[PDB]
């Protein structure tokens, strides 16, 4: 407990800043693989930090 889950949230936040979207974009944003993205979003998902959010295309973005 220090800043573990913070990593997940920071990478999507970068994405968030260019344009939150699906996991496929996140992968391009950070130059990582989509499976990598999946693990990160999965953490935040269950944590109710990240989920699909409010818009018409169910965004992988957050409310924070």
């Amino acid at each position: 407990m220090s800043a573990e889950t913070q990593m997940e949230r920071k990478i999507i936040d970068f994405l968030r800043q260019n344009g939150k979207s699906i996991a496929l974009t996140i992968a391009k944003e950070i130059g990582l693989d989509k499976s990598t993205v999946n693990r990160h979003l999965y953490n935040l998902q269950r944590s109710n930090q990240v989920f699909n959010s409010n818009e018409k295309p169910p965004v992988w973005d957050l409310m924070e």
